[PDB]
């Protein structure tokens, strides 16, 4: 189904990216993992679904390490066919006391890394005339929240970047699209929940408290749901899906 | 997959609607077709892939006929689990010389029919706590083209309507979403192309004729691709996709 | 400034329409008022700012009365130069128990009247090659709220209708735009404010009780603020403002 | 009107920024210009309408220079009341061969400079509980065009950033909004028009040529028209306009 396709999922040693990675693995694709933390756990969790994945530990905030990483992809796997730009970081702060370092890193990782990977994978994709570039944005690429200025900017930046590359590839068999999830039950978010429960909150009170304001369904998006959406974007049934910001968000943007 | 679930697709005797019906049918779904023309050919086109579909010939511009269709879906098939609002007529004209009956018929069929089917299907869906409401809007639900004032107003309307319904059902296992296609290769459009080709035009040349202005990829969207996106919305993968307006449009809205 | 221009504002006997009228009259415009209730109070509240206004009691839910009103505008003032479609009505209800009557009325008044007025004033505007069509929609022409299906549909529809008419007049000195306010302090909203104060709530506690969820500024838009925006749209600095849905909403849609 | 208020306009030694500076000056504002080129001409061009403006030559891609500009504003004029982020640069290129240094420059100037200038002005504004922040994005903050990946990403970014700042200030008398113009008749545009006219093109034909694809009115936006929209945003009539992205574009985004 995706057999003979190489998928690069950026920041896939945890959360959403690992979810998406496992799903593509299940579908038959060769995966290259990226990101820090528990790395052989990440490799193995994907390995259980087919081919053992490759790995490059590029720090995405560094243009040099990305170039290195892409050559590795090309030298060892013959070039990326499916590029999932997923990695990203957060910093919540009022703007007047938002750290400049944090601004530069959030831009570098959440916006500029998508430019750099897409830059380096596209030539190979054009030669083979086939490709999938999927950028994991956020609801915050479509709307904003207070105290997330660098993140909302970068993610908005991602959405615009995506429509551009889509138009640049419009007349080829290469598509470029963005997913915009709302709250996803990742390691980070389950932490916030379990330690509301620890305060005395009932589970389905800890959850919807954290989700009431922004997400009408009062339910989380799962990494698996996103992985299934990315897989549909990789399918032939998505041949004319181009330049889109598809939200999976329990009703967030509809509101 | 969709075995034991009843899907009603309005305007499914031809084109986009018929394509979506076949795709749900092969996925196990029990269908009810709607529309005019060669019904037995529409029936046979579906029964080829799955169960012999039901049929009801309601004029969608008549509120009472729609109610009979829902009374039919309830009696004979146990109610609607998957409601696909699809049918949608057209009249190109400057607003100044735009016939009032034409405005009224377009609003009634392309907008008011969506209100009627969804309000009569939703109680059954709520009792079972499961349902999918999928409205086929268009790119013209998100942007405008000149001389399509009634059509754009209706489709915009359908998008708004979809968002509202999703919010009223956010905390259930019932979702409401809109799909917004660009140019779709219907038989209606194959005939535009053939007639051009019959006058000396190269095939690709006739294709670029129709698509160069509004659709960057210059490739049509197919009913099948739309069926596959509709089927994904029906999956468990789409539990938290709510009140969206997803463009499948060769890059149309991206400009 | 606007002296020598005729402005027709629908539903201008109360609230938002009356405010816009008073501002336009102040700017020199001849006004034609429309709407029900305390008519003389409205006529005089306008005439205090200069020229004493005209009036027509067309029920905008009926197509033929709008034809009467418009032909009265032409046969008594020599046409409309500035058409403010403001009239609107509301019904809050879950969809499955939404009255069909209210649905039809809300569509007729909030959406279809804009079609009927615009199609009748436009020929005259085209002859004089100058015109302002300004449609008061809502934030609900852009996002949705539960239990307001007919209203959100109509207003979304209005936004789409505006975009098309703007494209149709693109190359003339006629512009067509929409305004999308959030909560505005009109007599119905103030009556809800006093409702809570009498309940025991302190004033600035009753307002944000009404505005917290949807309007981040926790401050009302005023009919005067809207009238000043509409006036700017009538100016020549707004020559190239076309197809627009400008929100004035205290941060509603940014969220 | 604006008497007593200090306005800083980045990139105001020419074009859009100079047009906006002139409109604010004649409204009574004290201006601080910024940018390169013929500075004394720019000062003179503003002083003819109102007070002799200040100037600061900060490189907007350099964060420390920006902070010196703001320290200059605090020391010489008492702080910024009206901050207008206007300065923006362009590089047209397919992403594959898009120079890195150009990507970094465009992001820094068109996006990060908005963050730095706004984070430094906001304390002053908050203390006085009054302020306007107006960011000149472009239609490319809302849609994409081919081969402007850095510019579209940056401008989209500005739009997101604008929304989130609006929200951090929603309950103050400080507003933050984005203006998104289409093609503006700047000197560069007028001089590429003269180029075509010098080669035999009729005037309208040359303008038609430049505007045909993307701007339906086929008429340019002017710096003065933009200045007057900015000035309206600075009025009390705009108190509840927050985190908007208002297009003034001859119908570009309406398509
Ligand atoms: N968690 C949510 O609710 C949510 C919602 C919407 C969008 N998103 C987006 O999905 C993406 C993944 O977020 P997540 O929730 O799965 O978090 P996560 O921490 O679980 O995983 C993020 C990945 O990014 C990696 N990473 C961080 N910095 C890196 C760097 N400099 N170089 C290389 N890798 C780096 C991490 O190693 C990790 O593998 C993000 O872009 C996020 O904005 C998340
Ligand atoms: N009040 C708000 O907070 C708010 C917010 C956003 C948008 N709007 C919209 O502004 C417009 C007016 O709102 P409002 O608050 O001033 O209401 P309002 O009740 O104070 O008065 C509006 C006008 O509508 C007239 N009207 C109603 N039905 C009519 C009919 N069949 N024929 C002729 N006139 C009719 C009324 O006579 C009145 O003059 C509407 O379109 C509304 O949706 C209001």
């Amino acid at each position: 189904n995706l057999t003979g396709k190489t998928a690069l999922v950026t920041g896939s040693t945890s959360g959403i990216g690992l979810g998406i990675a496992q799903v593509l693995a299940q579908a038959g694709a060769t995966l290259i993992l990226n990101g820090f933390g528990d790395v052989d756990a990440a490799k193995d969790a994907v390995a259980q679904y087919g081919k053992t994945p490759g790995y490059h530990g590029a720090d995405l905030s560094d243009e040099a390490q990305i170039a290195d990483m892409m050559r590795y992809a090309e030298s060892e796997f013959g070039g990326v066919d499916i590029l999932i730009n997923n990695a990203g970081i957060q910093h919540v702060s009022p703007i007047e006391t938002f750290p400049v370092d944090k601004w530069n890193a959030i831009i570098a990782i959440n916006l500029s890394s998508v430019f750099h990977t897409t830059r380096l994978a596209l030539p190979g994709m054009r030669a083979r005339n086939w490709g999938r570039i999927i950028n994991i944005a956020s609801v915050h690429g479509l709307v904003a929240s207070k105290e997330k200025s660098a993140y909302v900017a970068a993610k908005h930046g991602v959405v615009g970047l995506t429509k551009t590359i889509a138009l640049e590839t419009a007349q080829t068999e290469i598509t470029c699209n963005a997913l915009c999830p709302g709250w996803v039950l990742t390691p980070l978010v389950q932490q916030q929940i379990d330690k509301r429960i620890a305060e005395g909150a009932e589970p389905e009170a800890a959850r919807d408290a954290l989700l009431a304001e922004k997400q009408p369904s009062r339910e989380f998006v799962t990494p698996e749901q996103l992985g299934n959406l990315a897989l549909f974007l990789c399918s032939d049934g998505a041949a004319q899906v181009r330049g889109v910001a598809w939200n999976m968000d329990g009703g967030w943007v509809a509101q």
